[PDB]
């Protein structure tokens, strides 16, 4: 799994760990090996949802395979729970977009993982 | 709809009022309540088009359906045109990357919209 | 193309003419004239890679066709190439997401390129 949060929340509000936890739960959820995973965390961006600028977040999951309808939505329960617990966001002001990347669509190492 | 605007025009160069007025616009244009609508735009980039650094945009709208031939050709006069009025960014120094999204595929609240 | 690099690696770190290079070298790759090319880096950003905060990059390339297995590898070759030489970061702490785009799903210059 990659995952991108880009939030309105400003940067002194993202705790410290928290690059670190995403990382491990994604690793737990996905039952992939944390060596995998990336994650990154935009703070402080320009942003509304529902035309408020109250705290919010527009995210994005990219796996190669591991997306489906019932895994999303337990992606979604775990991530908009993080989102909720550290960053103070309302789940109803996420939204995550998920993709399931081809192998030979992710490049990696000079290469791609086809 | 959710609309992403990455730009190298200067944070005060977008108008108080823009995020309101792209969420407006897109609520109209769509058809859809205001309330689902995210919008997000990120100034001062490093980018070029064409290798020129003069003003351009990098930009992408997320939609459950609702994305076709005639529909983005719409979306895209409209965009653009905002883009140009507000931002003083020329059209043909933008990209609008439309996404139809599975509503299995999209986070919101816990869950998916499935 | 467009092609969107995201990395933890300082902006000061970025050099002189990166932009340039990327433009010129993606047009070379593709074939497409330069003009067309879009190119954007973000720096300082707050990232990790298998756990770790060393350098890495997470990046997408877009394009309407020329998107495939051997293509994708060869982009990857050379992106990682100028990602390792100019911003040190290693090839194995890069993804790089590839989008073959429909040409009714890219907007440009009022409409759409269907």
């Amino acid at each position: 799994p990659m995952f991108i949060v880009n939030t309105n929340v400003p940067r002194a509000s993202v705790p410290d760990g928290f690059l670190s936890e995403l990382t491990q739960q994604l690793a737990q959820a996905t039952g992939k090996p944390p060596q995998y995973i990336a994650v990154h965390v935009v703070p402080d961006q320009l942003m509304a949802f529902g035309g408020s600028s109250e705290p919010c977040a527009l995210c994005s999951l990219h796996s190669i395979g591991k997306i489906g309808g019932a895994q999303n939505r337990s992606y979604s329960k775990l991530l908009c729970g993080l989102l909720a617990e550290r960053l103070r966001i309302s789940p109803d002001r996420v939204y995550i977009n998920y993709y399931d990347m081809n192998a030979a669509n992710v490049g990696w190492n000079n290469s791609t993982f086809a």
